[PDB]
Order: C-alpha cells, then structure tokens, then sequence
C-alpha cells in the first residue's frame, strides 16, 4: 500500500487511486491539501516523510523538491508516454507531467461569433472590449497568465495588459461567477479556464448553454496550459509500488480514469476525454518556464501596480 500527498482536485485523485486499487489491489491513502504546503512539508520531513508519491495540479511545485534532492528517478519509458511536443520534462527525470488545464475565452455566441474574437489575449484588454470582458484578478490561473506574459513579452506588456483590464474589463470574484455572467448576458466574454465550461456543458447539455469557448492557439500567451503531474519521493521505502503508481498514471488506463473524473487534457495521444476536449496538440500551447515563488511575487506586484 502507498501514501500519496495530493495537491490535485480530490475528485481526480480519488478516481485514479480507485482505478489503481482496482487494477493492482494496492491500496492508496490520500493526504489531500494545498500543493505549496505539501511541498514544504515534504522538504521538512525529508528522509522521514511517509509520502511515497506527490500528485499535484502544478508541476512547478516539483522544481524546488527536485533541486533539494528529494525526488526519485522515474522510468524514461514512462516519461515518454506523455512527452508530446510542448510538454514540460523533468531535466533529472524525477517527475512527470500527466495532464493539463488551459486558459480560454468564453463568449456568448448569441451576441458574438469567432469573427469578434482576437488573435492574442493581449487584444482583449483594449477599448473595443470596454465593459465587455470579464476577468478574475484573484484567480491562481490568472496569476499564471501574468507570469507567462512577463516571461514571453516582458513586464511592460504585462503591466499594460493589466492596466487595460482595469480600464476595460469587468471584475468577477471567481471563474464560476464569470462563466455565469457570460451565460446570463451580463458580459459578452470572459477570461477563464477550460474545465468550468466543459463541466457546465456536461451537466446541463451544450444545447442549453449560450456560451462557447474560443482558443487563441498559435503559441499566444493566452493559449497557456498549466500541467498536473506526479513524482516519487526519494525517501520512500516502497519504491516498487510508488513507481508502479506513477507508471499507472501515465498508462492508458490511468489517463482514462483521470479524464473521466476531470476535464483536463490527457497527455497520452491515445486517450480521448469524455468531456469532449480537443487533443492537447491542437491547443498550440506556448512553452513557458515553471513558475517560481519569485515569479509569483513579481506578478502580484504588477497586479497591485495596475490598480
Ligand atoms: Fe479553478
């Protein structure tokens, strides 16, 4: 049996854990919490950690653990199961990206078409969109978007975009609230994550939704994908089973279990999501270095500077 520190959505973790237990008979105990807290705890616990695997919604969480020498090598063959072009790879082969979530533009298709959409996410923060673009400044993925803009286009462009959103955007407290605002005709478009829309479409039926998604693609900063993944702890005294679990997460069966439970993009190219997601390769995500704590502090300062 194994213990998995779980930073991922609990529905996803419970689903892959159940599928693993059903496939192998090896029991999984989830210790679910915030990834940044769990990462800190793994570092503090060091050689004495009871964690066999760390399963997270953000692979950036692994960088500090890897550099601290706390992660075990995983099989090159396993890593290759999800190593599509664009997918982040552990330089030390000590973690694996498994799935992703995408930034997206959601829009009211009864007011707008794709003709009204923009080439770049940068262009939504302009006077055309005054009173007409929803954004969620307190959102984690929004912050990742700001980090990506700074990295890809520089701070001035990132700050200009944020100032553009202050001037032109409508602020929403959460992504769910922004999605509902678009559905309800309050605002014609909003910047959110893919999974909110696909979840609503699955529950209510797309025929009953006024909103649709627009993907900028073309490696635009707005095509940003955030990657979930897993790593085995070096300190684990149950390497064989921990490696078996990570191998399972990258397997067709494990990926199928994940995508049935959560509207993330699988990184195997022989698994199809029941949520009706496009293939990961079609997204044309940009390649962006992992977010560090320093990146986040810098992005937070830009948000504050923009008002
Ligand atoms: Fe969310």
């Amino acid at each position: 049996d194994i213990t998995v520190y779980n930073g991922q959505h609990k529905e996803a973790a419970t689903a892959v854990a159940k599928a693993f237990e059903q496939e192998t008979g090896i029991k999984v105990t989830l210790n679910s919490g915030k990834s940044e807290q769990l990462a800190g705890q793994l570092k503090e616990e060091g050689d004495k950690t009871p964690a066999d695997v760390f399963y997270t919604e953000l692979t950036a969480t692994f960088a500090d653990l890897s550099e601290a020498g706390l992660l075990a090598p995983i099989s090159e063959q396993t890593i290759q199961q999800t190593a599509q072009k664009g997918v982040p790879l552990a330089p030390k082969k000590d973690w694996i990206a498994l799935s992703g979530r995408s930034r997206v533009v959601v829009y009211d298709h009864t007011k707008l078409s794709e003709k009204d959409m923009e080439k770049s996410v940068l262009d939504y923060a302009t006077p055309k969109w005054k009173g007409k673009i929803g954004y969620v400044s307190t959102s984690g993925a929004f912050l990742e978007q700001v980090v990506a803009l700074s990295k890809m286009k520089g701070d001035k462009v990132a700050l200009n975009w944020l100032k553009g959103l202050k001037e032109n955007g409508k602020l929403y407290a959460k992504n769910s609230v922004a999605l509902q605002a678009v559905e309800n005709g309050e605002v014609p478009a909003a910047l959110i994550n893919n999974y909110y829309w696909y979840n609503l479409a699955k529950e209510k039926g797309v025929e009953n939704l006024k909103s649709r998604l627009y993907f900028v693609r073309h490696q635009d900063p707005g095509a940003l994908v955030s990657y979930s993944g897993a790593a085995v702890l070096k300190a684990s005294k149950n390497q064989a089973e921990a490696q078996k679990f990570v191998d399972f997460l990258a397997s067709k069966k494990g990926q199928e279990a994940l995508v049935a439970a959560r509207a993330e993009y699988p990184l195997r190219a022989d698994v199809v999501s029941p949520f009706n997601l496009e293939p990961y390769e079609k997204l044309e995500a940009p390649v962006v270095s992992a977010t560090t704590a320093q990146d986040k502090e810098h992005a937070i300062k830009l948000i504050e500077e923009a008002g």
